[PDB]
């Protein structure tokens, strides 16, 4: 047996639990009920129930859209905790933690043991007890860590009839008023999600303060008044008034912007100086190939108002091979070497793009590009130790990023039932441009209605503690049938921080079908494959064009920023 069970006395019995603005209006003032969850928690009944995080930060970060808030739940002493664990010391996690069957083998294991009765629960009848239910009847509840890719915090499992017994003064909503991260203007009382952007962006704000209450490590925010004044500064100097008035197309003669470069970089130095021994990261080739990049991405897509530019610059891949603090900062001096770096890196853009009339003149462009760039830089935890990333296999690199499947990405319809499955791929940079970043724009999946449903509650993309928004989407067509997640905010594949997503699913008796002729059409969907997306799109090519098995592929068609793991689907 590859897990285990045991009860643990925890030092504090106090939960939390991320949820929508709906949940928690309701929850301020009701208790919790399996009939008000439009999923009881899981698509799969095994494991429909009340999931909760041991830390605010884990529920804060396991929000994956129109995030609401943060509650706080203090569950009874008498509920018995019930921890599950791998059997070898080594390991820390193990995928028999999320299936029903192993999952009921250690549950009775333990119980034997420790004067509780349980069901017989057998591979036949495994339909028939259902998990969180039946330990509801038993007084409890299920501590497991949250996944492959975040084995140190764990989420309790409560069953819904024991959740329901939870009085009201024990499920805290107010006590912290940045646990709750929407006022209600900000939202539309027949959708009661936000309004608008300007919402949106709000809401994030006190999202991601929340989910760092710092573990993520420096606050790029809190130079934003340094890095202003000192473009601004740089752009009233009578030696660059070439930039200043600067009018007309973009500038990408490479000789032309290391003359810009040699002259800012020392400038930059002046305005704010480095503290002794510290170092300028801006490297010549990087900012002069990186601003390219922005000035490109300013034609393209046309920005018509500054924090579209400044959108614009937080996807342009390269930004580590330019400010160079990426994936590591020196201790010394952390606050110089920010201020300095994005504004070298927003002064080189400022040099290179075209002067557009809707953003103002080239100094806009230049403050356009300074909170792109620092938003990039904001959502990675530099000057952090660095995480070891997770084993993969059957890597696929494509312009420097490198998809690759962590565990095995087969989806077994019956294990022995049909139930909720998962398999998980990592987004990294290959090593061979170790400062070299990309954006995660979007990821997207095959489907098959009532086949391979995909779980929309559980999908998840991972790399710190902050999280990571994004927008569910099941797609029009039927070649293939898809599904794509699209990313809320930048998210920025590096070196030292790779993104993991999760897919989950549900199968069905109707996943796989016998008496056909032939043996790979056996279970739908045919073809099956996940795809990711790190730059621009290709004209007439979306994530259903790649996912698609007619999809030509980067041998012919090398303009693509999409890389496509294929994985199989089979009956047991
Ligand atoms: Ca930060």
């Amino acid at each position: 047996e590859n897990i285990q069970v045991a009860e643990i006395t925890p030092s504090t019995r106090i939960v939390y639990r991320g949820v929508s603005p709906a949940e928690f209006i309701y929850l301020e003032g009701n208790k919790f009920s399996r009939a008000q969850s439009p999923t009881q928690g899981n698509d799969d009944p095994q494991w429909k129930a009340l999931y909760t995080g041991s830390d605010a930060n884990v529920s804060s970060r396991n929000i994956t859209d129109n995030p609401g808030g943060v509650v706080k739940i203090e569950y009874p002493s008498d509920w018995k905790v019930l921890e599950i664990t791998s059997t070898t010391p080594s390991q820390k996690w193990h995928n028999d933690m999320g299936e029903a069957w192993p999952v009921w083998r250690a549950v009775k294991k333990w119980a034997a043991s420790n004067q509780v009765d349980l069901p017989d629960v057998t591979a036949s009848n495994i339909d028939d007890y259902l998990l969180l239910d039946e330990l509801g009847k038993k007084k409890i509840i299920l501590k497991k860590p949250i996944g492959e890719d975040d084995v140190s915090s764990h989420e309790f499992i409560i069953p819904w009839k024991m959740a329901e017994t939870v009085a009201q003064n024990k499920i805290d909503s107010t006590s912290d008023p940045a646990a709750k991260f929407f006022t209600p203007d900000d939202l539309d009382s027949t959708t009661k999600q936000p309004k608008d952007q300007a919402a949106v962006r709000r809401i994030l704000k006190k999202w991601d303060a929340y989910s760092c209450k710092s573990l993520c490590g420096i606050n790029v925010a809190a130079y934003k008044a340094d890095i202003e004044k000192l473009i601004k500064d740089v752009y009233e100097d009578p030696n660059f008034s070439d930039l200043k008035n600067r009018t007309g197309g973009p500038q990408k003669d490479k000789d032309t912007l290391k003359g810009y470069y040699e002259r800012l970089k020392p400038k930059v130095e002046t305005l704010r100086p480095l503290k002794a021994g510290v170092s300028s990261a801006v490297g010549a080739a990087g900012a002069i190939s990186w601003a390219i990049g922005v000035a490109d991405a300013f034609t393209s897509e046309n920005v018509s108002s500054f924090d579209k530019a400044a959108a614009v610059t937080a996807i342009v891949p390269g930004l580590g091979e330019c400010v160079g603090i990426a994936n590591a900062i020196d201790k010394r001096d952390p606050e110089g070497l920010i201020i300095n770096t994005i504004s070298m890196a927003a002064l080189m853009a400022s040099a290179a793009v075209p002067v557009l009339a809707p953003i103002g003149v080239a100094l806009d462009a230049g403050l356009a590009a300074a909170q792109g760039v620092a938003t990039v830089l904001e959502y990675l935890e530099i000057g952090q130790p660095a995480r070891t990333p997770l084993p993969v296999s059957s890597p696929k690199t494509h312009k420097g990023v490198t998809a690759a499947w962590v565990g095995s990405e087969r989806i077994i319809a019956h294990r022995p039932r049909p139930g909720m499955r998962q398999h998980i791929f990592s987004v990294s940079i290959d090593s061979s441009k170790p400062e070299y970043t990309a954006p995660l724009i979007e990821v997207a999946g095959v489907r098959a209605d009532g086949k391979l449903d995909p779980s929309p509650e559980w999908i998840r993309i991972r790399q710190n503690h902050y999280p990571i928004p994004f927008r569910f989407e099941k797609l029009s067509g039927d070649s293939p049938y898809a599904f794509r997640c699209v990313l809320l905010r930048p998210t920025t594949i590096t070196r030292t921080e790779p993104v993991y997503v999760t897919f989950a699913y549900m199968t069905s008796d109707m996943t796989c079908r016998t008496g056909e002729s032939d043996p790979n059409k056996a279970c739908s969907p045919n073809n099956p494959a996940i795809a990711v997306r790190f730059g621009s799109l290709v004209k007439n090519e979306d994530e259903r064009s790649v996912l698609a098995v007619t999809w030509p592929g980067p041998s012919i068609r090398p303009e693509t920023n999409w890389i496509k793991l294929p994985y199989s689907i089979h009956p047991y």
